[PDB]
């Protein structure tokens, strides 16, 4: 597979039409998964599952400006297992991240980052397999 963490670069960032795919397998007892789409030190995009938080399972997503995070945002539904396989999708558009996962529309994310064409890497974290991490034009 591929070496966890893991950098994808994004040449020349980020732009609608862009989608990027994730495949892995979540390790049994899991705690976190993390995406960091970043700008620099910045994150524009944070996308974490956490299997374990007060005994809940949860989405988080946020941004990271001068290493100060915002105010996150959580979805509840939570498309992961422990120790079975996954594929997310993260579709560019105009005003948002577009996430899918196992093919089922998850969650969008509005950008607070702007500068779309300096989101040059992707992070790929966490406790997971890690089998593939791509992007397309569609
Ligand atoms: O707001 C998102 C942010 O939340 C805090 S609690 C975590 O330590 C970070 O890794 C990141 O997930
Ligand atoms: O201290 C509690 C908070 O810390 C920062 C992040 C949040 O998700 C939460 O973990
Ligand atoms: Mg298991
Ligand atoms: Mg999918
Ligand atoms: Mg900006």
């Amino acid at each position: 597979p591929l070496i966890v963490p893991y950098n994808l670069p994004l040449p020349g960032g980020v732009v609608p039409r862009m989608l990027i795919t994730i495949l892995g397998t979540v390790k049994p007892n899991a705690n976190r998964i993390a995406l960091d789409f970043q700008r620099g030190n910045d994150v524009a995009f944070h996308f974490n599952p956490r299997f374990n938080e007060n005994n809940r399972r949860v989405i988080v997503c946020n941004t990271k400006l001068d290493n100060n995070w915002g105010r996150e945002e959580r979805q509840s539904v939570f498309p992961f297992e422990s120790g079975k396989p996954f594929k997310i999708q993260v579709l560019v558009e105009p005003d948002h991240f577009k996430v899918a996962v196992n093919d089922a529309h998850l969650l969008q994310y509005n950008h607070r980052v702007k500068k779309l064409n300096e989101i040059s890497k992707l992070g790929i974290s966490g406790d997971i397999d890690l089998t593939s991490a791509s992007y397309t034009m569609i």
